[PDB]
């Protein structure tokens, strides 16, 4: 291999002899501003250099070249990057970052800002990096912003950048199958008021535009209102419209197959060359789907699912290369559609079995047996959504083992054995609660409009203890009517508009039991709601976890496995 | 920050690219019509002359074509090669003309490397030789080592050919140093006469220089009577200042001629129970008992060897991982004047006590565990002395362990439980020979004039061999006391075959006692008793070898009696 030590010697000198200025023969002119330099640096770095001077053109032999439409700053971090190697990247300059890489056609300060671009693409900036992909060819920044602007957008729809986008941008991400939408009409009137941010500019578009959206909104309204902003005297689009909707039959989109599924983690592996799993259940299909694994077999995880339905995993512990586990503090985002996990920022500290919960935006992950152990070793810490970075909160007076938390009336309220906190995210404080009469753990508990039902608690049992926010207060309702003699494994979760418990039940010398009941909250009983067959569902095992979520059942395969 | 993972190793393959294809090329070398396009920058980074040829304002700092005499076209290419590549690359031969263009253009890491080659490359022959070299061009190390070496090895050959033409300050530096390994006056007196009868009448004001270094002791002897043989004629006042270097200039005794037969022990009892092992010695005529530096300083189960140059060396061993004894095949040898180790050549397997012979200038490895899982699992490497390298040799006839090996007549000899090979070192070849009636282990053989005395083994065993006869015998039992196991020691000392054992009984100490054997007694007459009160204990698996050291170069090891 090439000496590394020499290689290194050689660069610092370089860069030495770059600030020293000895050696330099060519200026490089910018708006004013001197960048003397060396001819053999710029052509190994970038490959339009490479080009202007050897190349036998007039700034062959000339000394003194005027590089029009560039920036200096830009152009002072490529040169040292070139004499040094160290890319300083910000969240603002990368724009003119990619500008003058891709001017230059310098491929590794291009390749870094395309994977930084690719890491820092979120919600508010979707469009615009979309935008910024179809000005300069990308495809891997061009289907990343395309995946990302259909679901964010399709939620949103609202971006004051999306008025000015191309036409043939429009035509993909409209007539693309990978919309989320709960509904076809949305993107309709975002069609309609991206139309109507001109007259006479949109008009050759309105016939495009409309070619792509199915024919069940292209003769009912809107089409009315395109009259009364239509040019006056024109009967080239009046009568086109009036007999052009005969094709394009309506087909459903993709965006309206979302179900209310209870997804499941870490469950029993079919196959014993695995450890575990991910399945799902779905209370409507009344099937099994299956789920991507976890990333790197990724146990001991905690689930949340924001208002906006979105699947994220924090903490966990990975087999380090008998008994054999290490602890990892790297953070997970599911995509709902290419059923893969996508890597995210990393928390600061590992955790194990973490409670994360959504809140305002900022998921909050309280405790999990950090790896610290200090006197703070309650300390709890949020995420940020935005900017993709984590931040740390008041900690928790108590330090608590086997918790869980929810979240009520835009507070964290986390629960324990037999004491509870909430958690004020607008003062960063925590207030005392109230005392609940029984001691119970490895329990569950599901925030219901606005009471908090904590279910079961130590195997487990059929206690219920249900506390009201308004009133402040821990009061007993009844007690689920199980099989006697048996370990019932209760799941609290909300689902169609109701609290209903996910129970699966094993007797003596028996295989374990699946059903669900729902829960009357006014006449406090639990109805059998549905019994989960045993056909479809197999054993999922003891330490699985259960959340509320939408999945779509196209994009996810039907699992194979023997009843 | 130096990143060297992406850019620095992509730039200086993208630099060597463009190199090769002629690329952004501003200045060319011509060495005697050779045309070298290259850099500026890489010359200017690389060499420190060029740095100064391009940014100083003069005539060559504007010259496309630059002219460079007085440099030799493939040691130009070769550097120019190393700046664009970082790889040397440097062969045994063109070291000189290389190091040479190194100093010439100031380019300081080719120097330092070639440094270090030219150090670790003063093997027999060179010596004189690369002295001059560093003495023309100056070289502390390089001046320094090959001082050193030829203190050690002229004093022995003083008939080199480049010994001859030398310069006058560094003759001087050499005569008159006290490290000349010499055990004879005489020798320096003559070797300094052949030097001034070869060039005579050029050299008489430096003949009259190294007359008054030689000093009177060898000046008195006749140096008058050769010098009026060869004197110019007509020459009165060189008779004048000869006769006047006879009283004064200090006549000191010489350190060569204190080369005391001693004998070299290894793995000793350490007295701070911090260390573990050391390495002392015993003065058969002195009584004293000196210390000796650890060649590792922490790794053990060594083997030792002796030339007839009196060399001593060190291979194989074993050293404690220091996890939070893993095998190293690490070769050294040890100086008679620095009391310190210098590395050598590394062997090719990792051998546990390995058993090494000396033979035609030759160092030859026998058994001591090579790898242990050789699909033949009896084989042997030597050494070369001169080319510093390991050569295969034909591998042993059957495996053996805990064996020992000696060279007698110019031919090697290993002892094992029952069977003995001798190895020819002309066919490279294993004969048979005759075996013995006993078999005994965990013993060591002496080769002690013509006839090997096998000693020990698991006892009192005396067994007699004969290179001439090819026969084995006993003399008689070596007496010792009762209920003890005897730890026996079979050397040469003073052209006299002695032994050198020690007793232990129950509730007993060690003693240590070395007796004088006869050829035609045998028996072992008490030749001196080693008194406790300067020799503490051994242990058990010290060896003992014989050599010749310098007093005071080495330390008296305190003990308390």
């Amino acid at each position: 291999q090439i000496n590394t030590e020499y290689a290194v010697s050689l660069l610092e000198q370089l860069k030495l002899f770059y600030e020293q200025q000895l050696f330099t023969d060519i200026v490089l002119i910018v708006e004013g501003t001197e960048f003397p330099c060396h001819k053999m640096v710029l052509a190994t770095c970038s490959s339009y250099f490479r080009a202007m001077f050897m190349s036998g053109l007039s700034e062959s032999k000339q000394t003194h070249v005027h590089l029009r439409n560039v920036d200096a700053a830009t152009l002072q971090i490529i040169i040292t990057y070139a004499y040094t190697g160290n890319l300083a990247m910000n969240d603002s300059t990368v724009e003119q970052l990619y500008e003058t890489a891709c001017f230059l056609q310098v491929e590794d300060v291009l390749q870094r800002c395309r994977e930084y671009l690719i890491k820092k693409i979120n919600a508010e900036n979707c469009v615009r990096l979309l935008s910024f992909a179809d000005l300069f060819s990308c495809e891997e920044l061009k289907q990343s912003a395309k995946r990302m602007v259909e679901h964010k957008f399709t939620a949103v729809y609202h971006q004051d950048a999306f008025m000015q986008l191309s036409h043939d941008l429009l035509i993909d991400i409209l007539s693309s199958d990978n919309l989320n939408v709960e509904k076809e009409e949305t993107v309709r009137e975002a069609a309609m008021l991206w139309l109507e941010y001109n007259t006479e500019s949109r008009s050759q578009y309105l016939s495009s535009v409309l070619s792509q959206i199915r024919i069940d909104a292209l003769s009912e309204v809107t089409q009315r209102a395109w009259f009364q902003g239509l040019p006056p005297n024109d009967k080239s689009v009046v009568v086109q419209g009036l007999y052009k909707s005969m094709p394009k039959f309506f087909k459903p989109r993709l965006g309206m197959t979302k179900e209310e599924m209870m997804i499941f983690i870490e469950a029993s592996s079919e196959n014993p060359c695995s450890l575990y799993s991910s399945v799902c259940y779905s209370p409507q299909a009344e099937k099994v789907y299956k789920l991507c694994s976890p990333p790197a077999d990724l146990h001991k995880v905690g689930t949340v699912v924001t208002p906006d339905n979105d699947i994220y995993i924090a903490g966990g512990q990975v087999p380090l290369k008998q008994t054999a586990f290490r602890t990892v503090n790297c953070f997970y985002w599911f995509d709902a559609q290419q059923n893969t996990w996508f890597p995210k920022t990393p928390m600061l500290f590992v955790r194990i079995k973490p409670s994360l919960v959504c809140c305002e935006g900022y998921i909050y992950a309280i405790g999990g047996d950090s790896v610290g152990g200090e006197l703070n070793r309650r300390t709890v810490e949020r995420y940020d959504t935005e900017k993709d970075e984590w931040t740390m909160v008041s900690p928790l007076p108590c330090a608590w083992q086997w918790s869980a938390a929810v979240v009520v009336h835009d507070c964290i309220y986390v629960m324990t054995l037999n004491l509870m906190y909430c958690y004020f995210p607008r003062s960063d404080s925590w207030v005392e609660m109230a005392m609940r009469q029984t001691s119970r753990s490895f329990a569950s508990a599901a925030a219901f409009g606005d009471k908090i039902f904590y279910i079961g608690g130590l195997g487990s049992s059929v206690t219920v203890e249900i506390y009201d926010v308004n009133k402040n207060e821990w009061k007993m309702a009844a007690n689920i009517p199980a099989k006697r003699y048996s370990d019932p494994c209760v799941r609290a979760v909300v689902i169609s508009n109701s609290l209903c418990v996910f129970m699966r039940e094993t007797h003596l010398n028996e295989r374990a039991k699946y059903v669900t009941y729902q829960y009357d909250l006014e006449l406090d009983r639990w109805s059998l709601r549905q019994h989960i067959s045993e056909r479809v569902l197999w054993d999922l095992g003891r330490d699985f976890r259960c959340t509320v979520g939408k999945l779509y059942p196209s994009c996810l395969e039907e699992s194979p496995w023997k009843p």
